[PDB]
DNA sequence: TCAGGTAAGCAGTCCGCG
DNA sequence: GCGGACTGCTTAC
């Protein structure tokens, strides 16, 4: 076995490393690492070290790390660049692991934990830790066991032991429904006092020290609470045993409107699952309570209990403990699905960084580029100070608001990384500049050719063509990984649709799901066996295909994010390779590419249709074009098609055999015009969209930039069993829009695109009639809530107070002088409801914490004074009026001459 | 919301617009 | 009532 690190830290002049040795065992070592840094030297001096520009450098070896850091400061005092990796633990990792790391996850101790703290006087603040910790469940991945530490005696109540027998029972038996598959994996430990609980927890921690530490809100709550509680009871030295090197620090996390404190545990990598989820899930949720996310991800029910959480232990300790265990399990279930831990390990080891550094793409790229350059004996530049400056981004075409019946879209593969590779954009490949004409002149191919020697971007930048820069080289590697995983994702998607089709005709038999690899397109033999399977087996296969698709999605989308972030890192002042010339070279090239190809596609289609000056490209955003296919369908005639799938096949063939070759020729010409290193602008068909054949559906519509809806039959080669709505930007897609309203608007859109005006009118009339019956939570708006203090003037709205903030202030007055009432947390999300004139709350709206029922202190009054009329107009009617006006349809039936006959 | 980037939409405040 | 200047928030890319 090849060795690999687990954690690394600098503590004074020592590196502390936990690692897995060549025998598969966990070890710890302290190394008096002597770092090297670099200074420029005369050309006459012999060396093997050169900076990224080819200037010679001398290596300076220091007696210790403090000396190296002190030298950096003196070099600044003198006014000379101090070159090399100034983060010494990254240099240590590079020296110690000078090969591609192959890691074994089964040797890595991943701990998931959750704590309970009974608090009668509000939220138990981690910084204070004034209340006993009365439950800890700690799952260990190596043992595959849930360790449960249960406090039976507290100042807030003495309780009986938790019963595993009752826990396993159905809720209909009075049990807690702790999943049968984890019942045998629970190791239960009751304690008669908190001191013994915490002492045993620390001994346990010492025996089974987490490498990766995760859970839900562990970084902001569980970890600081445990640390501060142990500190309060036993003193600092005991609390620091949570670090394998006995070193901790309070770290201040600063944001624009305040700060918070966390505990850094040296020698542990904390990956709080709430933060993994926010970074890697590509969702925006109305609430981030574990309950809300578990329901969303797993379709598991809410963990139900009576009374407030502050009385749950006292009233129902059995359920209190069971729910603590289930909470830990739900995070593991989410990870089994999403695989964010696996992703973090993959990317961390690839870059050779502390695993927790995967949250920072700048840190990630700094390490990848450093390791790459080091291998060539090249020396990285010193990081410099830069003022933050704005720079231009993508082009977005202004669409004509309208219905659009038949639409085919086309999209460039990994645009920004492909631009970097094509142009050869890198710190060390800058060759100079040329005199820029207006962008319009390059788009229309009338500007003079920028260069006959160098590779160019229309922002004026020129790049070397003799060899790839380090940025293009390293971005290509991660791009290739992304491409592989996307392949697996798309195959699983296509396989899912095969199963959906088979589910139309399930067989009446008892059988089992097929053992197959969903990452690869099903063979003919598998397809034949699938046609003979029962619904139970097919549904099990569908679930497995969809889980495979999710795994592929996680792996691909976040690798996409990583490579895209390199383009943005070039525009971030903290990146070692910050250069607005390079950042702008990327975005400006993108603007040209989109508008260039718009012109080319319009020219091609005008030629094939025999017209002049007609716009076939109706829209584009960044790297995509949307093409009207009405005329293409009309040339064959709608009556000539047997069914919907027939014209979809036809448009698919037209895009692949005629349009893509024309698009490719257009981009190859653009490559020559800019004299680029390599043609990498690959624009493939994305969506085929239209109404069902023979229906009155409108197919699609646009209301404006970044606001449209399409009825899609085929997406990137996936032919759907049922048509799929692609809706971007509209209120159905916004977390701020009430849940039931999202649903209603989506059905309105479905009816518009698939069925027509009359169907839409029927549904509107019904929703308007019935909506007052909807649950208040389902019709509440959602908003993030920043700067509550700023707009608070003695409990009342100050000047320019935002609507959602006004709601919070209203809530605050209504719960005034009440410790048990849920508090709205600064920077978190709230539900918002309008209030009718003359209500007892004394204002036009109220807001409360999202993902929760409003406190019984005011619930019935909120329900009684809810302004349903305002709700409907603002969240439903106004957006719908926008959709229908754009589509040129009416959501209410207009008066006609036939009304004079009504019978 | 500690953690690559810009473009751009809509809600709402404040207040002008004879 | 709408629209501009502005803040706040949220998406598309
Ligand atoms: C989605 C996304 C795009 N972008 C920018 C960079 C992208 O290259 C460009 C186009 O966006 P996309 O077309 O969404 O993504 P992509 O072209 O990089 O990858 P794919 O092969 O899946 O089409 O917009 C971001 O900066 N951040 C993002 O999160
Ligand atoms: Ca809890
Ligand atoms: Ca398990
Ligand atoms: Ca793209
Ligand atoms: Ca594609
Ligand atoms: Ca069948
Ligand atoms: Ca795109
Ligand atoms: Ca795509
Ligand atoms: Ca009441």
């Amino acid at each position: 076995m090849k060795e690999f690190y687990l954690t690394v830290e600098q503590i004074g002049d020592s590196i502390f490393e936990r690692y897995i040795d060549s025998n598969g065992r966990e070890r710890t070592r302290e190394v008096e690492y002597k770092p090297s840094l670099f200074a420029h030297c005369p050309e006459s001096q012999a060396t093997k070290y050169f900076d990224i520009y080819g200037k010679p450098c001398t290596r300076k070896l220091f007696a210790n790390m403090r000396d190296a850091s002190q030298w950096i400061k003196r070099m600044e005092d003198i006014g000379l660049e101090a070159l090399g990796m100034d983060d010494f633990k990254l240099a240590y990792l590079s020296d110690t692991y000078n090969y591609e790391i192959k890691y074994d996850h089964t040797k890595i101790r991943v701990a998931n934990f959750d704590i309970e703290v009974t608090s009668p006087d509000g939220f138990p603040e981690p910084s204070q830790a004034k209340h006993p910790i009365d439950a800890i469940t700690h799952y260990d991945s190596i043992d595959d066991r849930f360790y449960v530490f249960d406090l039976l005696n507290s100042p807030y109540g003495n309780v009986e032991e938790w019963s595993i027998e009752i826990a396993a029972k159905l809720q209909e038996q009075g049990g807690d429904e702790v999943p049968s598959e984890i019942i045998d994996k629970i190791i239960y430990m009751p304690f008669d006092n908190e001191k013994e609980l915490l002492m045993e927890y620390l001994n346990f921690w010492q025996q089974k020290t987490p490498v990766i530490l995760t859970g839900w809100n562990v970084e902001s709550f569980a970890i600081p609470y445990v640390y501060n509680r142990i500190k309060n009871i036993f003193g600092e030295s005991t609390a620091k045993r949570l670090s394998p090197h006995r070193k901790t620090r309070v770290k201040v996390i600063e944001n624009m409107y305040g700060s918070r404190e966390i505990i850094t545990l040296f020698g542990i990598s904390v990956l709080d699952y709430i933060d993994l989820y926010k970074k890697f899930s590509f969702t925006n949720q109305p609430s981030y309570s574990l309950d809300y996310i578990s329901e969303f991800e797993l379709n598991v029910g809410k963990l139900k209990y009576d009374g407030p959480i502050s009385k749950l232990r006292e009233s129902n300790h059995q359920r209190y403990i069971s729910y603590n265990i289930i909470a830990v399990y739900r995070v593991l279930q989410i990870d089994a699905k999403r695989q964010f831990i696996n992703l973090s390990l993959d990317m961390g080891y690839y870059a050779k960084i502390q695993i927790q550094s995967v949250f920072s793409p700048i840190k990630t790229w700094d390490a990848i580029i450093f390791n790459s350059l080091k291998e060539q004996n090249k020396v990285i530049p010193q990081g410099r100070s830069h003022p933050v400056q704005p720079y231009p981004g993508a082009f977005v075409k202004e669409p004509i608001p309208n219905r659009y019946k038949y639409v085919m879209s086309f999209d460039l593969t990994s645009l920004y990384p492909s631009i970097i590779r094509q142009v050869n954009i890198s710190p060390e490949t800058i060759a100079g500049t040329f005199k820029v004409a207006p962008l319009h002149d390059y788009i229309n191919a009338v500007a003079e050719r920028p260069s006959d020697v160098y590779s160019c971007s229309p922002n004026g930048m020129m790049y070397y063509k003799d060899r790839d820069g380090v940025v293009p080289t390293e971005i290509t590697k991660v791009f290739n990984q992304r491409k592989e995983h996307k392949g697996y994702m798309l195959a699983a998607q296509r396989n899912g649709e095969i199963i959906k089709e088979a589910l139309h005709n399930p067989n009446l038999s008892v059988d089992e799901p097929l053992d197959v690899d969903y990452r690869f397109d099903f063979s003919d033999e598998i397809k034949e066996k699938i046609k003979k399977l029962s619904a139970k087996s097919l549904n099990e296969m569908l679930f497995r295909a969809q889980r495979t698709e999710v795994a592929g999605m996680t792996a691909q989308i976040n690798r996409k994010l990583l490579i895209n972030s390199l383009a943005g890192a070039l525009g971030n002042v903290w990146f070692r390779y910050y250069d607005l010339r390079n950042a702008t070279a990327i975005t400006t090239f993108g603007q040209m590419a989109l508008q260039w190809i718009e012109r080319k596609v319009n020219e091609y289609l005008n030629e094939v249709c025999g017209t002049e000056g007609e716009a076939f490209v109706l829209y584009g955003d960044t790297d995509s074009i949307y093409v009207s296919a009405d005329k293409i369908i009309d040339k064959v005639g709608e009556s000539k098609f047997r069914d919907t799938n027939h014209w979809v096949d036809f448009l698919d063939k037209f895009a692949r055999e005629r349009m893509e070759p024309a698009i490719d020729r257009g981009f190859r010409e653009m490559c020559e015009y800019m004299n680029n290193k390599q043609h990498l602008m690959f624009m493939d068909r994305e969506a085929i969209a239209g109404p069902p054949l023979g229906s009155k559906g409108i197919g699609g519509f646009w209301t404006g930039k970044k606001r449209y809806a399409l009825n899609v039959w085929d997406m990137e080669g996936t032919r759907y069993a049922e048509p799929k709505l692609k809706i971007m930007g509209l209120e159905t897609q916004k977390s701020s829009t009430p849940k039931a309203v999202q649903k209603a608007l989506k059905e309105c859109i479905r009816r518009m695109l698939q069925e027509g005006e009359e169907s839409l009118q029927e549904y509107f009339k019904e929703f308007e009639k019935e909506f007052r019956q909807l649950n208040y939570i389902s019709i509440a708006s959602v908003s993030s809530a920043n700067n509550i203090a700023k707009y608070d003037v003695g409990g009342f709205p100050g000047p320019k107070c935002p609507f959602h903030i006004r709601g919070i202030l209203t809530y605050n007055r209504a719960i005034k002088g009440n410790i048990d009432a849920p508090q709205v947390v600064e920077g978190e999300k709230v539900y918002v409801l309008p209030l009718r004139e003359g209500n007892p709350f004394g204002d036009k709206c109220i807001a409360w914490p999202s993902g929760t029922e409003i406190t019984d202190l005011i619930k019935d009054d909120v329900l009684h004074w809810m302004d349903y009329t305002v709700l409907l107009e603002k969240t439903f009617i106004k957006p719908l009026e926008g959709f229908t006006s754009a589509a040129k349809l009416d959501y209410e039936k207009k008066a006609s001459l036939f009304d004079m006959f009504d019978f």
